């Protein structure tokens, strides 16, 4: 079985008559705007996508994911989850119990345990290896406030979700798994249709593991990006199409993105232990700063993470073999190889290609088709 | 990477050993033998059939039947015995005679002992059955009365036409050793390659240095490839589709018993002398199941040479790939499973095969050929 990083899976939703409460006196209490990433880490803190985590960092458990990638107490956490506030914006003492408010959305209510100062430099090369303002990680550490915000937190409102229905939460996630006679389960972590190379490697997986647990990342598009509906409806088609019943399960997390390669990799796997899973599928250069094998180099330093990665060597698809093979077993020359990526496909729709078969099945490319237009903007 | 019994058994009389023999033939009583046993009789003497030195005697005879294993409980599974009748027996025990296949002398044998058995408990005990229907209990029961055990010298070996790819263990071992290869493993067939043997020996190349495919040479039936074929679609497999030094290809002559698990294990000997870490297995190796071949491996912990399992597959024409059921939902008129047998017989119906189950430069390779197929 799974068990919950931490030992125990956090709930901070608020209660009905707690939200009552507080919302019934809003103008009481100081408000503070936030953004919306941080108001999505608020809704994966209450739903304990981020246990044992019940709130926002301390200075001391800050300073500790920053030099070790773990909690003062040893346990494994490596991406700092901070509130951020200015001068101006601190309207609050420590004790004092604070909104926070989404434009004008109150999504949680925080008591304030310690207001502290922190050194942006070190703060952006321990978390994202580089001080390069060019790294977006970089740049939006230094936009940061002056002032970090550690307390728990309890959940009032969320973000609307265009796509309630398929987020659904870990308790719901590991019931899920368990009502199926999952014991256990791998996670692969997307943001792109699938394509023959992503089918490869999990039903690979499948071969030593009870079930997929196929976990699209909902966070802010890019021009040229697939709409999420489209990836949600082109795995819901190459499921039917092409995977045993009762082998994999589609759900949706919303998490938005620091970048900050092997150090959020190790992130990712605590997120899907506390969904239930067992085993993490981790690719080449996760999270241009980073190494390829550098997101896999850095899980030998976490034996006692609890979710146990899976690498995978290197596979293409070979045009006189007629199959996904590698190196060792194929002799053919670099013509007739061709290596998966997710991006030259992507740029293939875009541009009105076809892309081959062994890129991408028959009917996910009809499916994306079916859409007047598949990517944003 | 260690020859059955501890050494490589070499039995091939000396030029001048053999010839002071063939000086004067006169002294000795001469025996005809049929050409299966001259086929024993060469792979007593390169080693195949190490650590056996001969034909078995009585002793080790009974033990091979009871335990598959010889009195000292090395692993045998398979007697080579020589049989004649009363009238061929013109000689006694301790005298050499020459054995004959026709008019040349195959070998010189000293015997150690002549002795009788029962032809219902050797065709059962190594057959499981007493069916005469059972084509190697048929063979057994037309056995002469008197078996024959005593160490052999080789001197000719019937001809053969492909003698240029058969490599004899000593050749083998100094080949995988001369190509670095530190584990191999053998597949034998008596069939050219379709992709499904092809998905298997790639397989174990990912856990194994290299591949050693082994030809098997003995009696045909009408219908079946030459194998002159067999082997020229063996070197266009490779040649198009194998790295360089991952694959050895060798003939071994060998007449079949139909023994199943028995003669499995049997096989894997044979294999390990010619220097090979694993042995792959496939199913059915009439009258014994398909995994009995693979049960049976499991009395001998101490063969020294690791057998193979492989689980099932097939390709599936909508995942366009050979996948298994695991992973694969799609009902029955998608799936192709592979059978030599099928394949082959598309061939001689003039029909050509998908090249999901053979590649199409091996398919122009068995065409090259205008008579591909043997006629009884
Ligand atoms: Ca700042
Ligand atoms: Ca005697
Ligand atoms: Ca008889
Ligand atoms: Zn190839
Ligand atoms: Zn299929």
């Amino acid at each position: 079985v799974s068990k919950p990083h931490g030992g125990k899976l956090v709930n901070r939703v608020a209660t009905e008559k707690t939200k009552e409460k507080i919302l019934e006196e809003q103008n009481e209490f100081s408000k503070v705007q936030i953004r919306e990433g941080t108001a999505i880490d608020l809704e994966n803190i209450a739903h304990g996508v981020y246990s044992p985590l019940t709130g926002f960092l301390r200075k001391d458990e800050f300073q500790s994911v920053l030099d070790n990638m773990r909690l003062p107490n040893e346990l494994p956490w490596s991406i700092p989850i901070v509130l951020d506030v200015t001068e101006k914006e601190k309207n609050f003492g420590e004790g004092d119990v604070i909104l926070l408010y989404y434009n004008d959305t109150p999504i949680a209510k925080m008591q304030v345990d310690e207001i502290y100062t922190y050194d942006k430099k070190e703060f952006a090369k321990k978390v994202f290896k580089t001080d390069e303002e060019a790294h977006p990680g970089v740049a939006k550490t230094y936009a940061l406030g002056e002032y970090l915000v550690g307390g728990e937190i309890e959940l009032l409102n969320e973000v609307p979700n265009p796509f309630k229905s398929h987020t659904l939460r870990p308790v719901e996630t590991r019931a899920l798994f368990k009502e199926k006679g999952w014991e256990t389960i791998v996670a692969f972590q997307t943001r792109n249709v699938p394509h023959l190379g992503h089918e490869y490697l999990q039903k690979l997986a499948l071969t030593f593991v009870d079930g997929v647990f196929v976990n699209p990342v909902i966070g802010k598009k890019k021009k040229g990006d697939y709409k999420d509906e489209v990836i949600l409806k082109a795995y819901e088609t190459l499921f039917e199409h092409y995977y045993p019943k009762d082998t994999d399960i589609l759900a949706t997390v919303r998490y938005e993105m620091r970048y900050a390669g092997p150090r959020e990799a190790i992130h990712h796997a605590i997120m899907r232990k506390n969904f239930g899973c067992t085993h993490f599928i981790v690719g080449r250069d996760h999270a241009d700063y980073y190494g390829p094998y550098e997101a896999q180099e850095i899980f030998q330093n976490f034996p006692d993470l609890e979710i146990s990665p899976i690498f995978f060597r290197e596979f293409y698809y070979c045009k006189k073999c007629n199959a996904i093979v590698h190196d060792r077993i194929c002799p053919h020359t670099s013509e007739y190889r061709e290596h998966f990526s997710g991006t030259k496909i992507r740029n293939m729709i875009v541009n009105g290609e076809l892309p081959p078969e062994y890129f991408m099945r028959k009917e996910v490319y009809e499916t994306i088709r079916s859409f007047e237009n598949p990517f944003v903007d």
